[PDB]
């Protein structure tokens, strides 16, 4: 019933509480799942929080080192960015014994070079969990203390929690989705598009945004807003955070900042442009895990491609315009009737026949994986539109890209393939590209 900060966090309207990481809180309502109602314990003030700030005192989930239910390739992603020495650890749930925990820990040899181990914390039926049936424990937590203290036969000592991104509010305030205009304050434009403008701003002058401004007459306010409200249960890392919408036109989408923009503009400066074949590897398996995630929820993107992909600290992907192309009006130049699509990555049955579905998406997954492994490169270079519909009707499909491996190739064409019921799912495609460099590694380390 008592409950913890995990982090600093600044009030931003009048009804939320200013707190410091290691104050306490009694919870009173939680009736929103993302704000709670909660009393400080230091000052006695009542006011509401985010409840993803919070955790129940002495309890594992307000461990430092506790990661919830990231995953293991998170985990890795996590571990092996900078700022985290060797031996930076972190608890997670077990991804294939439920009941059972992982210790993930960055450790480097030889062969593997520079890497993570991974350690599966069972627990007995009796009682007791453990990585190693000589050494048990009541608790995880006595078990982490104890591996902290000296090193009981892991690759290291535990040294050090691993290093967490800035935490992030779901949602601006308590029961707050649809915000009037004057909230916001568009401060820097951040570029133009054929469907409106992106500025970075502020809400309430204290919080940093994303807005993406839509001209008037590119869809329905009315129809926007249907669309906002299953858009708004979409929740996964791998997608980009909506905080909030303004339906009268011109529409705004707000969401958090990305601050290195498009994954196509980023490719294409410096820091991308030194990117190595494992890191796009990488993100592309982190893409395909957002779209493994809308393939559960069966949501379609329509706009999948690489213009449409964020990338945000530590170089984290996040996928963005899912859904809206749908509602996207005629115009007297567009010979496009009803849902607007990208032409050059949109499969021929979506082109020409208005199917829009999961395996389009992976079809045009495959050309974003065209974009990446190039480092930007435009797709079907040398055609325009016209020859491109044209073609892939009858079965064409770009070529294996300079400097793209073979395995990765023939991935694509197998999410180019005519018939959409032969194309891979995104399950498989994350999976192939998880797992597409570490091949032969044992999943948990044999430890006696
Ligand atoms: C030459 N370049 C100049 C910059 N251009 C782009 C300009 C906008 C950039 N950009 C775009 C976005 C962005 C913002 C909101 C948005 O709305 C939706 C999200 C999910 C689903 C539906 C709608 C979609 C995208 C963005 C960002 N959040 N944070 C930081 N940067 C952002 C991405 C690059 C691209 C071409
Ligand atoms: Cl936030």
């Amino acid at each position: 019933t008592l409950f913890i900060a995990l982090y600093d966090y600044e009030a931003r309207t009048e009804d939320d509480l200013t707190f410091t990481k290691g104050e306490k809180f009694h919870i009173l309502n939680n009736t929103e799942g993302d704000w709670w109602e909660a009393r400080s314990l230091s000052s006695g003030k009542t006011g509401c929080i985010p409840s993803n700030y919070v955790a129940p005192v002495d309890s594992i989930q307000a461990e430092e080192w506790y990661f919830g239910k990231i995953g293991r390739k998170d985990a890795e992603r996590q571990l092996l960015s900078p700022g985290n020495p060797q031996g930076a650890f972190l608890i997670r749930e077990s991804e294939t014994t439920k009941g059972a925990y992982s210790l993930s820990i960055r450790d480097w040899d030889q062969t593997r070079g520079d890497h993570v181990k991974h350690y599966k914390i069972r627990k007995l039926d009796m009682g007791g969990y453990y990585i190693t049936t000589r050494v048990q424990f009541n608790s995880v937590q006595e078990l982490v203390q104890h591996y902290m203290e000296v090193n009981d036969g892991l690759c290291n000592l535990l040294i050090a929690p691993c290093t967490i991104m800035k935490p992030q509010t779901l949602g601006l305030a308590k029961d707050a989705w649809e915000i009037s205009r004057s909230s916001i304050t568009l401060e820097r434009r951040l570029g133009t598009g054929c469907f409106g403008d992106v500025w970075l701003g502020t809400w309430n002058g204290s919080t940093k945004v994303a807005v993406k401004t839509l001209k008037p007459g590119t869809m329905s306010p009315k129809a926007f807003l249907e669309e906002a409200q299953v858009m708004k249960l979409l929740r996964h890392d791998k997608l980009v955070q909506l905080y909030a919408v303004v339906s009268e036109e011109p529409i705004y989408i707000v969401t958090e900042f990305m601050c290195h923009g498009s994954l196509l503009d980023f490719l294409k400066n410096p820091e991308g442009q030194d990117l190595r074949l494992p890191q796009l590897v990488d993100m592309a398996a982190q893409v395909a895990e957002g779209m493994a995630y809308m393939e559960r929820m069966n949501y379609i993107h329509r706009d999948l491609r690489a213009a449409n992909i964020l990338v945000g600290e530590r170089l984290a992907c996040k996928i963005a315009d899912f859904g809206l192309a749908r509602l996207i009006k005629d115009d007297e130049y567009n010979p496009c009737q009803g849902s607007k699509f990208p032409i050059k990555w949109t499969a021929p049955e979506a082109a020409l026949f208005g199917r829009f579905t999961i395996k389009s998406d992976v079809w045009s997954f495959g050309i974003l994986l065209t974009e990446l492994i190039t480092k930007g490169r435009i797709p079907y270079p040398g055609m325009n539109k016209r020859e491109v519909l044209e073609q892939v009707e009858q079965g064409y499909h770009m070529p294996c890209p300079p400097g793209c491996p073979a395995s990765l190739y023939e991935a694509m064409e197998q999410t180019w393939r005519l018939d959409p019921e032969e194309r891979p799912t995104f399950e498989y495609l994350q999976s192939f590209l998880e797992d597409y460099f570490t091949s032969a590694e044992p999943q948990y380390e044999e430890i006696p």
